[PDB]
């Protein structure tokens, strides 16, 4: 059984004021709400807050009861703001009118109240000391000296006015420049910082300084000019106080204060030696060194003051410089003073005896540092006459040693600083000499000038492709992958110059080329459909009507002039390849604006149209051969047109990974077909060995693309199991397959036998497929999309190796243009996280900045919230940032977020979204899913610009995301996910987290400013939708 | 919580912009500032020479 008696039997008491000029109160009506809410009875006297602007009817309706005065202090608890003294209202001591076993919590100072301690021991009452609460972090709810200092500092900066005859701020208007004032904050504790904040809000120039080193840091952090002395002694006052240094520092500070005393006009003295008199920091002439009209007010008016001339309680002029020396400054602000006193008393009593209708408050005398038991023993100074005033020091050492962490930004600064300036230039020069000898190595094996021309246009198109896909706005990456897949179907150009015979194929190579163009028209039709279905979802309704049907003028005159030049006896196809290549470049370039995106699709359609028309006109087909080409491409367009209108946008990466498999299959097929049709010409060709090698390389690339793409489709769709399956010997096996791909090229010369050549050329697709299965199955779906972009790079380089084989500029230009886009998407998403590519592909652990072992645990507590306290905390806020995740949008739960934004933005809030580049399974999927929901793109930000627009935000709604909102990434170098850039969400105030139940777990889950809730994100989200609609309407 | 009355028409009397019970309709601890003190005042009760 608990030995704490019922709080309904416990009676608190608020008596009247017997001290002279005692105007503050101990308990408010809002202070009368709690602790009668927690359980104690409340009996109040007649006159308690009439000077404090608190009527007794407000306390009577707040829960307190009207009682007498002799029976008010003689209750189970007596509450005053000061100690009991000789009450001249009753004519006896106030300790002689209370009960025997009372409860005392007031200003005591029993080292200065020894006779009051004797009078309390004669009454045999238990006394807790409000003044003896030590400076603890758990006691930060109840710091009465700090709140009294803050209120006195605000009242002192207030009383600066009506004493100074000049304006405080000062402006330069068109009547004369008003110079701002210079205020000297002599002595910075807490009241120094409070009065400095009040003056900096008022507009003055504050130049406060103090002996404590942390006080100088806080004064500069508030914005003062930290004055310094020459004698830089050791900063005394360890343990939360101030001690005396040598007389050299005292004389240097005296000279510095006398020098700045001719410079400032406002003198605020707030220094106090703990338990001793105030240190004299202003002498007679040192105070007389100020100008006339100055004011010197000292906040240490009780224990003397830092001025040698100070009248304690007056407003003496004293030859001009009016020394403001009233002693009760904070007593004149009794409203906020009584409010802070009631708040401190409530935060003390909330931990003093935490039991409903039970109260013992048994103190521990074991003296553990940081413990509330030792803080309670220091608070409880008397127990029925047993004095606990002389207290022993704490046995533990909590909050006493500087062992603070060092961030991972410092460790990457160290790994950048471990490189001498020789090795930077040495590595750069080594890269450049390797590149230049590689250019000469490509020069040596050149058979003719055609290959040199193709290398030159390949390199220049590669630099255009590198430079133009950094340009795209990161909200439009998800159409970029579909645009590059739509352009990737230009390997039908690789089919059409091979496709021959009649309306049915004669030889087998014509059949393979027919298969290639058939499964390559699918890419073109499906890619441009998903592109324009996707760009028509970023359209705001309140935009002007974009007419796009007038782009048939350039396309119409382009192919019309081409056909007229065909029926005029001309040849434009080498320039038509330039036209289609530059239109394909302008497809990616024109979509870098978000405003001109529809031109960036129209140029792609013009480019593919002109390219296929040019290649089709450039081989002179007989009018029955053309029917098969038109029929095959039309059937492929029919299939690709009718599949890419019956899928929702959430199922897009399956489609994109199918399109890459088709590009790889087409490349392998047209490579083998061109090798078969060009076998009887292996005598009279200088480039025969070169085209043989380029065939081998294109076969390898296309096969790896094919197999890895269909396995990636299988792992995304849910067909294969999403866990990263293992093979026992993988690294010897992958090294063996790669070395077999290298070693196959050696018997591929030295024998021009078609029977050997085709059987060692078709045995490369198999090796490529096996290594693609081996290097795609063991990846892991959490870091998936880097392997959906590396396959895009592989498809582009397959087109590049096609263009080197068929001697065609269009293919090489769009091949470099697609390959660089894929590699740049993989780089921007590898640097979205911090894992390198080689650690992803062939398996790895952790990041590239973690090292060693032992990922650190972080403790902390929980904060549960229902739906009603969630909407109660939302309904006030005026600046909300939402960071939705993939578990939001792929759980069919983005429509309630959409109309929640729609309903909150029309009431005056500022709702913005915040997007991270790996939230999703495609680069930029989350932008298009939020635009599918119906959200305008003016409120969707990305990471690099929302990240320093968190600290001035009321409210953050974190919805279904773990790794992009971790806090272990920045501060803990032991962690698994360390060094990853991450949304700084923990510089806001209230963080709603919505996930299933509980938790290495995220430290935001335990950080106490987080107010999380529970449930399924669909259910929590749409329940909050219904409450938002039924709350305001 | 704070109320400052600075309304005055030059040449004529300032209109009383505060009533007798509407001035007491604030909380106990109100501040009523009458900056039209020489030209009467914008309150129904304002002695112009003392606080
Ligand atoms: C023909 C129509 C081509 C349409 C596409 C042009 C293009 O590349 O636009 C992209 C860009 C427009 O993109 P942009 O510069 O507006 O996009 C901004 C991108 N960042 C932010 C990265 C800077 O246009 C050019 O670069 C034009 C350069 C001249 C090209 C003229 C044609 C080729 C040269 C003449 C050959 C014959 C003589
Ligand atoms: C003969 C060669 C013709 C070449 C030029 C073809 C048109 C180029 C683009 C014209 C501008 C445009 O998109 O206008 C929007 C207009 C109107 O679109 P909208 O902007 O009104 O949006 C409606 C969207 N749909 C059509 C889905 C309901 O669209 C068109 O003119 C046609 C639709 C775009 C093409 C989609 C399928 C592509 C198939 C392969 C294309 C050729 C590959 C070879
Ligand atoms: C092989 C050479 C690769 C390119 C050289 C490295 C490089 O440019 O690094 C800078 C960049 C690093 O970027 P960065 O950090 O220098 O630039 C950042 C620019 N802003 C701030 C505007 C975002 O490297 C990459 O991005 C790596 C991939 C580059 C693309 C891959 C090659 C494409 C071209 C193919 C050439 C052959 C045909
Ligand atoms: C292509 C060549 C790519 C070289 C990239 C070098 C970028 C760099 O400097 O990174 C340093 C950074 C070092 O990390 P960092 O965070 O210190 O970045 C410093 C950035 N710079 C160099 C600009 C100061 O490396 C990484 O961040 C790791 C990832 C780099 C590689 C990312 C992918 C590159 C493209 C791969 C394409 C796929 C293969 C295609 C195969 C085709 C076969 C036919």
């Amino acid at each position: 059984v608990k030995p704490g008696i019922p709080y309904k039997q416990l009676t608190v008491g608020v008596p009247k004021e017997i001290f002279q000029n005692e105007k503050r109160v101990a308990l408010s009506p809002a202070g009368v709400q709690a602790l009668v809410k927690q359980g104690f009875n409340v009996v109040v006297e007649s006159g308690a807050g009439e000077a404090s602007k608190f009527s007794d009817d407000h306390y009577r309706a707040a829960g307190a009861q009207i009682q007498g005065a002799k029976e008010v202090l003689a209750s189970d608890l007596v509450v005053k703001v000061r100690a009991p003294m000789l009450n001249p209202t009753l004519g006896i001591h106030e300790a002689d009118l209370l009960k025997t076993s009372g409860t005392l919590i007031s200003f005591i100072y029993p080292a200065q109240n020894p006779d009051l301690l004797n009078k309390l021991s004669k009454r045999n009452t238990t006394v807790l000391a409000m003044d003896q609460v030590p400076r603890v972090t758990i006691a930060q709810g109840y710091d009465a000296l700090s709140s009294m200092a803050n209120i006195a500092g605000y009242k002192a900066v207030v009383l600066a006015a009506n004493h100074f005859g000049r304006f405080f701020t000062g402006q330069i208007t068109a009547a004369g420049k008003v110079p701002p004032a210079k205020i000297l904050i002599v002595g910075g504790g807490v009241a120094g910082l409070a009065s400095a904040g009040a003056a900096k809000s008022m507009g003055a120039i504050v130049r406060g300084f103090d002996t404590r080193a942390a006080a100088l840091e806080q004064f500069k952090s508030l914005g003062a000019e930290p004055l310094e002395v020459d004698l830089k002694e050791s900063g005394e006052g360890q343990g939360g106080y101030a001690k005396e240094m040598s007389k050299e520092f005292i004389e240097a500070e005296m000279k510095l204060f006398a020098q700045q005393c001719k410079e400032v006009d406002i003198l605020i003295s707030t220094a106090l030696i703990p338990g001793k008199k105030a240190p004299i920091l202003f002498n007679k002439e040192m105070i007389e060194s100020m100008k006339e009209g100055s004011v010197v007010v000292d906040l240490a008016a009780e224990a003397g003051g830092n001025f040698e001339t100070t009248k304690p309680g007056e407003l003496y002029v004293h030859k001009g410089i009016t020394h403001i020396g009233y002693t009760d400054l904070p007593s004149r602000m009794a409203t906020q003073a009584s409010t802070l006193y009631s708040n401190n008393i409530t935060k003390l009593l909330k931990a003093i005896s935490p039991d409903k209708d039970n109260f013992y408050f048994e103190v521990k005398d074991d003296f553990d540092f940081g413990t509330m038991g030792h803080v309670i023993r220091g608070t409880v100074v008397m127990k029925d006459g047993q004095v606990i005033f002389p207290a022993p020091t704490p046995k533990n050492i909590p909050q006493g040693a500087p062992v603070k962490q060092k961030t991972v930004a410092e460790l990457e600064a160290e790994k950048a600083a471990t490189i001498t300036p020789f090795r930077k230039t040495m590595t750069s020069a080594s890269v450049y000499t390797a590149g230049l000898t590689g250019i000469l190595g490509l020069g040596i094996a050149a058979p003719n000038l055609a290959f040199s021309q193709m290398v030159t246009t390949f390199g220049l198109a590669g630099i255009v492709g590198y430079h133009t896909v950094w340009g795209v706005t990161p909200a439009l990456h998800s159409p970029l992958m579909s645009v590059t897949n739509a352009i990737s179907g230009l390997t039908a150009v690789g089919g059409l110059v091979l496709m021959g015979g009649h309306l049915y194929p004669s030889t087998t190579s014509q059949g393979l080329a027919a298969l290639a163009t058939f499964i390559s028209s699918v890419n073109i039709a499906g890619g441009f459909l998903v592109t324009q279905r996707m760009l028509d979802m970023f359209k705001r309704p309140t935009d002007p009507p974009e007419y796009n049907y007038l782009y048939l003028l350039p396309a119409g005159t382009f192919v019309g002039g081409y056909l007229a030049s065909l029926y005029s006896g001309y040849n434009i196809e080498q320039i038509m390849y330039l036209g289609s290549g530059l239109c394909c470049v302008g497809a990616l370039a024109g979509l870098s604006t978000q405003g001109t995106a529809r031109l960036g699709n129209a140029l792609g359609m013009i480019g593919v149209a002109g390219g296929l028309a040019a290649t089709l006109g450039g081989l002179k087909p007989c009018p029955e051969l053309l029917a098969q080409m038109s029929g095959a491409m039309a059937l492929g367009g029919t299939i690709g047109l009718t599949i890419a209108k019956r899928i929702q946008i959430s199922d897009l990466p399956q489609l994109v990974a199918a399109f890459h498999s088709l590009v790889g299959l087409a490349a392998v097929l047209t490579c083998i077909a061109e090798y078969i049709i060009e076998y009887p010409h292996f005598a009279t060709d200088a480039a025969a060995n070169l085209t043989k090698i380029v065939a081998y390389l294109g076969t390898y690339i296309g096969g790896v693309t094919f197999s890895g793409s269909l396995v990636a489709y299988g792992k995304l769709q849910g067909i294969l199991k999403s866990a990263p399956l293992l093979l026992p010997g993988r690294h010897l096996l992958n090294a063996g397959l790669l070395a077999a791909s290298v070693g196959g090229i050696i018997p591929f010369m030295m024998d021009p036998s078609f029977t050997t050549g085709i059987t060692c050329l078709g045995s490369v697709s198999a090796l490529s497929a096996v290594m693609g299965v081996t290097l795609t199955a063991a990846i892991g779906g959490a870091d998936m999309p880097v392997v959906i972009t590396v396959l895009n790079s592989y498809s582009g380089w397959a087109l590049c190796a096609e263009g080197f084989l068929l001697n065609n500029n269009l293919l090489t230009i769009v091949g470099a243009l697609i390959g660089s886009s894929g590699a740049i998407l993989s780089y921007i998403m590898c640097v979205a996280m911090n894992r390198s590519l080689a650690n992803v592909i062939l398996g790895g652990y952790g990041t590239t900045s973690t090292a060693g072992g032992k990922p650190m645990e972080i403790s902390g507590t929980h904060t549960e919230i229902n739906l009603d306290n969630a909407i109660d905390m939302i309904r006030e806020a005026n600046s909300i940032i939402i960071t939705p995740g993939y578990g939001l949008c792929a759980a069919k739960a983005q429509y309630p977020i959409a109309d929640l934004v729609k309903m909150l933005s029309e009431q005056g809030k500022k709702v913005r979204f915040g997007i991270h580049p790996v939230a999703g399974r495609m680069p930029g999927q989350l932008n298009v899913l939020l635009a599918e929901a119906g959200v305008p793109y003016d409120i969707v930000l990305e990471m690099d610009e929302i990240n320093h627009d968190f600290p001035d935000t009321d409210l953050v709604l974190v919805i279904g995301a773990n790794d992009t909102v971790n806090s272990a990434a920045q501060e803990d170098p032991n962690s698994i996910i360390a060094g990853m850039p991450v949304l700084e969400v923990w510089k806001s105030k209230q963080v709603i987290v919505m996930k299933r139940s509980l938790g290495v777990d995220n430290p935001i889950f335990y950080k106490p400013n987080t107010a999380m809730l529970l449930g399924d994100a669909k259910k929590t989200c749409d329940a909050l939708q219904a409450k938002v609609r039924e709350s305001y309407q």
